[PDB]
């Protein structure tokens, strides 16, 4: 019966603190959302939490079969959830972001709870 490897939970550590680290962002975001200032949402999607977003599948990788399924759809959830975020900024809408901010902000929460004992 498969059980995590020390490689799969050293390299799990190391995404995850990363995953979290970049997560401080998902502050200034709301508030560059909230002033409708698309350039620094933008350059914050696309930079610390697109990082994020790549952390996030790389620990998906490393994660034993049985346990790939939830994270990874969490992971899907969260990059439609930013694309949310990018179709208010189009529509230059606060209220339209803001809705996906929330959206985004579940899903990573769910996605965290996803996460197997190791």
């Amino acid at each position: 019966p498969p059980t995590y490897s020390e490689l799969q939970i050293t390299r799990i550590q190391d995404y995850l603190r990363d995953i979290e680290k970049n997560a401080e962002r998902f502050a200034d975001l709301e508030v560059s959302v909230a002033k409708g200032d698309w350039q620094e949402a933008r350059n914050i999607m696309r930079g610390p939490l697109g990082e994020m977003l790549m952390d996030m599948r790389a620990l998906n990788r490393n994660l034993l079969a049985k346990d790939q399924p939830t994270p990874t759809a969490l992971t899907r959830a969260l990059t439609d959830d930013f694309l949310k975020i990018d179709q208010g900024a189009d529509l230059d809408s606060v209220t339209v972001a803001q809705e996906g901010f929330r959206e985004a902000e579940a899903d990573f929460k769910a996605y965290l709870n996803s996460l197997p004992e190791l």
